[PDB]
């Protein structure tokens, strides 16, 4: 054919905007797409995106034409900050450098070794003390969870762990987390079809704004400290590690390691290494509790294979096929970044029999892989049996894709395993689960949908077993 996807007919600027609902995206494109097929066009304001809907369709463009669909398309409000700057948010030259140079220093400071699996180990263990320290009462476990989590990888790219009552790191909590709702609601979704002018105007978007600029703030004032105390011979975390690199290409005009690749970069590793991982342990422990007999599985694989006493290690993962198949079902279910981060054709691209051209924006729709009907029997449904076969072993999908895949897939998965397997599995050998209402009455529906999947409200109680 030669042509685009087909999709609905735009108006000038507003696009498509007339045929969906900002409040819900997903299902919008999903519908559209009923009536178009899993690949189509869809005009977000005046963003041309070509919308790949299931497991086949995205597998295809991102995996088998993998450098084609290797570009970076937009987020408008992470956008905002970046500028195109940092690894995550950028393209070509700058996150090809970015990205090697980040995937390496991470490894050099301990990331898929013993390293970082003692540093989640630890504060595992002050995660525990702090649930131990609330002595059984009904508590929003959001802000546990969140400071546990980005302690991990503050201790890389700071070199040293907050404080759990330091004020100043609950308020870059609560910044990180405003961003992510922001994102996911109706107005965050308008915003990314029309920032051209919303950037401008008064509105939940620029509190937003102010948010993303606290936590910018916050690692330029990091990153000068370093500056002023750097040993060269001896990086302490990440930034002195950057820092060096820029020391050695002072000399290079081309470079991508200047100042400000080095503060967005840290910047994203630092939400990135934060409130994903942070919503998926809520959104999980929210799911045990709603089913109790999940839990009551996981606590006899946790008490057979670990015991009581010593601490769970990375390695028991192995030997514990209900625990991988409870967090890899409740990454599914959970969805939590569930249109991944927008990608874009590299150069003139042909695809199924479509053409896109050069600089065409794609969404590849992972909840649509996660829920996608030919790979799970009960999409759904929150259902462990999706990742067991009849022994009660662990059987993979290659519809498993929370981190995305191809080319720029998420290079901070294999510090979000160990980390959900190793927070998970000390908490519940631990504590169970005790939900401020009937199991039949709790709501596992999303919040909000957009950007993230966020879930919603509750408190609960961790009771000592
Ligand atoms: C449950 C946790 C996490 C989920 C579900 C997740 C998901 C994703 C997704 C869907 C993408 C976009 C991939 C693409 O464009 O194809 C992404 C990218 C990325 N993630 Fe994660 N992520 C998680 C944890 C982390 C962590 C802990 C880190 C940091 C160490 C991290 C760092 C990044 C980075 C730097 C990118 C951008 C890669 C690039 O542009 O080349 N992520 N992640
Ligand atoms: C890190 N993974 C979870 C991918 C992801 C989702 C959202 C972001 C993100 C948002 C702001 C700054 N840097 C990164 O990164």
């Amino acid at each position: 054919k030669g042509k685009l996807p087909p999709g609905p007919t735009p108006l000038p600027f507003i696009g498509n905007y007339l045929q969906l609902n900002t409040e819900q995206m997903y299902n919008s494109l999903m519908k559209i797409s009923e009536r178009y097929g899993p690949v189509f066009t869809i005009h977000l304001g005046p963003r041309r995106v070509v919308v790949l809907c299931g497991h086949d369709a995205v597998r295809e463009a991102l995996v088998d034409q993998a450098e084609e669909f290797s570009g970076r398309g937009e987020q408008a409000t992470f956008d905002w900050v970046f500028k195109g700057y940092g690894v995550v948010f950028s393209n070509g030259e700058r996150a090809k450098q970015l990205r090697r140079f980040s995937i390496a220093t991470l490894r050099d400071f301990g990331v898929g070794k013993r390293g970082i699996e003692e540093r989640i180990q630890e504060e595992a263990g002050f995660l525990i003390d702090a649930l131990r320290g609330t002595g059984g009462a009904n508590i929003d476990p959001t802000f546990f969870l969140s400071r546990t989590v980005s302690n991990v990888i503050s201790s890389i790219v700071f070199g040293d762990r907050f404080d759990y009552k330091d004020k100043e790191f609950l308020s870059l909590l609560r910044m990180m987390l405003g961003i992510f709702q922001f994102t996911s609601t109706s107005t965050g979704q308008l915003y990314e079809m029309f920032s051209s002018v919303m950037k401008h105007l008064p509105g939940p978007q620029q509190q937003a704004f102010q948010l993303l600029q606290g936590l910018e703030d916050f690692i330029a004032k990091k990153v000068e400290h370093n500056q002023r105390t750097l040993d060269p011979n001896s990086p302490r975390d990440f930034i002195d590690s950057f820092l060096i690199r820029m020391q050695e290409e002072e000399k290079n005009p081309n470079t991508e390691f200047y100042l400000k690749n080095l503060v967005m970069t840290t910047l994203n590793l630092f939400i990135g290494g934060t409130e994903t991982v942070s919503t998926t342990l809520r959104y999980g422990f929210l799911l045990l509790m709603k089913h109790p007999e999940v839990e009551a599985k996981v606590h006899e694989e946790i008490d057979r294979v670990i015991g009581k006493n010593r601490q769970p290690k990375f390695e028991d993962r192995a030997k514990m096929p209900y625990m991988e198949a409870v967090i890899h079902e409740i990454q599914r279910f959970g969805d939590v970044i569930p249109m991944s981060l927008a990608r874009r054709v590299k150069k003139d691209t042909k695809f199924r029999d479509f053409f896109l051209p050069k600089g065409t924006e794609v969404y590849p729709m992972l909840g649509s892989v996660l829920r996608d009907p030919s790979f799970f029997s009960n999409p759904q449904d929150f259902n462990p049996q999706h990742f067991l076969n009849e022994k009660g072993q662990f059987k993979k999908s290659d519809a498993f894709v929370p981190f995305s895949i191809g080319k720029r897939n998420c290079f901070g998965e294999g510090l979000a395993r160990m980390e959900l397997f190793l927070f998970f599995t000390t908490v519940m050998q631990n504590f169970r689960l005790k939900s401020s209402q009937s199991p039949k009455d709790i709501d596992v529906s999303p919040k909000h949908v957009g950007f993230a999947t966020i879930p919603r409200n509750y408190t609960m109680s961790f009771l000592p077993r």
